């Protein structure tokens, strides 16, 4: 079926995804050194950054997906 | 200069990268899915479902991120 086909292909574009991304993410969180208290002005700030630059779909999802590990590694730290 | 500035430009090109990476994949996928306005949250819930059967991560969550939106915008604009 073309549902668990493209089902498959999306798991593999999501693992390349975070291969490809993944330790960028931890270099940029890295430099940041983000608190529980300046993780909003942050997060605003990079996007404001971002989108400086133009919008679509795929830059929508990177803000997402470093706003989720941002979240993440200050929740696991403090 | 500001760290905060130089990571949102950084996620600029991490963006760019994607969009240019897989946005032609989903377009293919969408054509042969041939979702319409009635079977495509349907379809998408299953497609879910079949991506992930082999676990979770963020990379595979905003995939189906961008996938659901080129898809809602696929049967919208095909319906009009
Ligand atoms: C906007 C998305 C909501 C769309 C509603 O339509 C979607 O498909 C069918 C009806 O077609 C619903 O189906 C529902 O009723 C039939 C039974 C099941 C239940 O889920 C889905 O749960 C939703
Ligand atoms: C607004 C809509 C929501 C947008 C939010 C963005 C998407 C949210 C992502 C949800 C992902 C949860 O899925 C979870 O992913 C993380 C990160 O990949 C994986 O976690 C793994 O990678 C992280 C990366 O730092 C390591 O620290 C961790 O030790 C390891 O287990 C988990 O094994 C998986 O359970």
């Amino acid at each position: 079926s073309t549902m668990g086909q493209v089902g498959r292909q999306l798991a593999i574009i999501g693992d390349d995804i975070n291969r490809r991304y993944d330790s960028e993410f931890q270099t940029m969180l890295q430099h940041l050194q983000p608190t529980a208290e300046n993780a909003y002005e942050y997060f605003t700030k990079i996007a404001t950054s971002l989108f400086e630059s133009g919008i679509n779909w795929g830059r929508v999802v990177a803000l997402l997906g470093f706003g989720y590990r941002l979240a993440l590694h200050v929740y696991q730290h403090g």
